[PDB]
């Protein structure tokens, strides 16, 4: 509502238009409470934080098309979202909405009504932050951990001195010892000791040259549950995993911690990346730090559009996780 001291939520304020055709009326507390981005007040995109406002508001994701109905734009340029035509457009969406009352019949007429919906717990309340989590549509493409749990293991050094490639750069809040490579090491601003330092909310600079290896370091605090640590973690994938593709020789791989794709903003993203490389793989090397965590190794880089489905990687983690 209020939106006060905030001054990198514009993608937030895009929405409320959008919120507005589905009933939904958020205040700052319940912004903060389910985004994450929102709360520490950082770059997003409107697109994906209303993916996490229909999960907890509905119990379900953008792909029961509830949104799905053109009634307003979301447009970006210049580092900035706003209303103008000539974008992606949302809004509520009746058609969805009946088809979803077949297997939820509680729901009926109770859609628009600036309430929270669980099926779960058949209860329709104000917004409650427990509420929920995961999307009940939507069919998880890997396995998920129950509970999450810190591990320790080995260094880094003993994935990445296996990877093929000289050049490296490294986008990490901290260094790697890498011996065998030569690495440009790229942090957030005001760490020392990198050779570069940038607002790594604003992705990576082109102008950072093309590499042999492009390793993508960042860590997701962890939040309620495995799912959440995805969708906490995704507009990272977007961000730093999209930028990579500029920064990427002939026939170079791309390395970037994650947790998975539990999540449909994730599973886009790598679907994405994917076809632009000779293959992928969902790693989980004793170098993991936690439970949950896991790698992506995106090989031989050629900037093409080739097929490419997530069944490989499926099996992968699942039994990874
Ligand atoms: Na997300």
């Amino acid at each position: 509502n209020a939106f006060q001291n905030k001054a990198n939520v514009c993608w937030a304020k895009s929405l409320v238009p959008i919120l507005e055709t589905a009933g939904i009326k958020l205040n700052d507390r319940q912004w903060s409470q389910i985004i994450q981005a929102f709360k520490e007040d950082k770059a997003y995109s409107p697109e994906v934080a209303l993916n996490e406002i229909c999960t907890r508001m509905y119990g379900v994701d953008l792909d029961s098309g509830l949104f799905s109905k053109p009634l307003v734009s979301v447009y970006y340029a210049d580092n900035h979202w706003d209303n103008r035509p000539g974008g992606k457009m949302f809004g509520f969406n009746p058609e969805a909405a009946s088809i979803l009352e077949r297997k939820y019949p509680f729901t009926k007429g109770k859609w628009n009504i600036n309430k929270q919906i669980c099926v779960t717990t058949r209860r329709i309340e104000d917004f409650n932050p427990t509420t929920n989590i995961i999307p009940v549509n939507r069919r998880l493409p890997h396995s998920l951990v129950a509970e999450h749990r810190p591990v320790k293991g080995e260094r880094m050094e003993w994935l990445v001195n296996k990877i093929n490639g000289h050049h490296v750069l490294l986008v990490s809040g901290y260094n790697l010892a890498l011996p065998t490579k030569r690495v440009t090491w790229v942090a957030p601003l005001g760490v020392r000791g990198a050779d570069y330092t940038y607002n790594l909310e604003l992705g990576l600079p082109a102008t950072l040259g093309r590499y042999d290896l492009v390793v993508i370091n960042i860590h997701t605090p962890f939040r309620i549950h495995h799912y959440q640590q995805c969708v906490d973690h995704a507009m990272k994938l977007q961000m730093l995993g999209g930028d990579s593709l500029r920064l990427l020789k002939p026939g170079g791989s791309l390395l970037i911690r994650a947790y998975g794709y539990a999540d449909r903003t994730s599973e886009r993203v790598i679907c994405v990346l994917g076809r632009k490389f000779r293959s992928s793989r969902a790693l989980k090397p004793p170098c993991v730090t936690s439970n949950t965590e896991m790698f992506f190794l995106f090989s031989n880089f050629d900037n093409g559009r080739r097929n490419f489905t997530t069944h490989v990687m499926n099996n992968q983690l699942n039994a990874a996780f």
